[PDB]
């Protein structure tokens, strides 16, 4: 009907220029619009002929520092960021095309991308929006590491970090946000990726964070941020754990009705939650909605 919730997918062709985090390359990114039950889905340009990895679970390849999409020996190097911004404004359908291996990483944060996308428009699709309702409570862990979907009517997320680092022991180490009074946008969006310099000089030699910069990463020592502009949140690490687990849990190809809480986790974990939570179909079920006035979830005007 028409006043259910529509699939959306992008109203114009949007181009953006970057470096990849990890590899240090140079990537020109692509959003273009895509049809009906599409999902995101993730295209080398730059090979003959061009190779397509859908942004599903599935398709998930490693998890060490970033979420890598692969099949065959083609690879897709840190999607968290830009399927959180996807995921954060509704986006459905759309065509991610790069130039390279890794998505441009840009501030480090999801801002950019929320931008470029609501610069192009959205466009609503004559096709119901589908949900993945969680039903039951479904929970990964390993160590003192643990991932949990509990149901909620609506959609929450709970993040909590320890870092022994006066820097991070000094700042909020747990933040609960509920996107049903909390903008996606305004608090989430732009928390940046952050790194420990003597950590990233260990990384940079074995051939990983290779682009890594102040511009791009909040770059830490032991007591204090090295960035001269500070921070953006005072919760900033812990939002940004936020924002990576929306882009992770996107990769289940549609949007969740329930509650997220994370400990200590990482994309590893994220990934296994999803594989369990699949796996597990008495846990959850695929919901639509025909009035958009009745369900637990709104979404931004297109
Ligand atoms: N743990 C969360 C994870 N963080 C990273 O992948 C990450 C890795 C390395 C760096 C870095 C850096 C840097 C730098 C730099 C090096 C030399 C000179 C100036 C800056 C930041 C975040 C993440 O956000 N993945 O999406
Ligand atoms: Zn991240």
């Amino acid at each position: 009907s028409n006043a259910m919730i529509k699939q959306r997918t992008l109203k114009n062709i949007i181009r953006a220029t970057g470096v990849g985090l990890h590899s240090g390359e140079k990537v020109y990114l692509t959003l273009k619009p895509a049809p009906v039950d599409t999902g995101i889905v993730f295209s080398r340009t730059d090979l003959d002929p061009v190779v397509e990895i859908p942004a599903r679970a599935e398709n998930v390849g490693e998890t060490t520092m970033s979420t890598t999409l692969v099949k065959g020996d083609v690879k897709v190097d840190t999607v968290e960021h830009l399927l959180s911004a996807m995921a954060g404004l509704g986006i459905d359908n759309a065509y991610v095309e790069l130039s390279a291996s890794e998505v441009p990483i840009m501030d480090g944060s999801a801002g950019p991308f929320v931008f470029l996308i609501q610069s192009a428009g959205l466009q609503e699709q004559e096709a119901a929006k589908k949900f993945i309702r969680i039903k039951r409570e479904v929970s990964v862990e390993e160590g003192d590491k643990r991932a949990v979907f509990v149901p909620f009517d609506g959609f929450k997320v709970s993040f909590e970090i320890d870092f022994d680092h006066p820097v991070f022991r000094g700042r909020t180490q747990q933040a609960s946000v509920d996107f049903s009074s909390t903008s996606f946008v305004k608090e989430v969006s732009r928390a940046r990726t952050f790194g420990f310099m003597r950590d990233i000089e260990y990384l940079r030699s074995q051939n990983l964070a290779l682009g890594g910069s102040v511009e791009n990463a909040i770059v830490v020592d032991e007591n204090r941020v090295l960035n001269e502009d500070g921070l953006r949140y005072e919760d900033e690490f812990v939002k940004h754990k936020i924002l990576d687990a929306i882009g992770d849990l996107y990769l289940l190809g549609n949007s969740l009705i329930g509650e997220f809480r994370g400990f200590k986790s990482g994309h590893a974990l994220n990934n296994q939650l999803l594989r369990t939570l699949i796996a597990d179909k008495d846990a959850w079920e695929v919901v639509t909605f025909e009035d958009a006035r009745t369900a637990p979830i709104s979404y931004m005007r297109p």
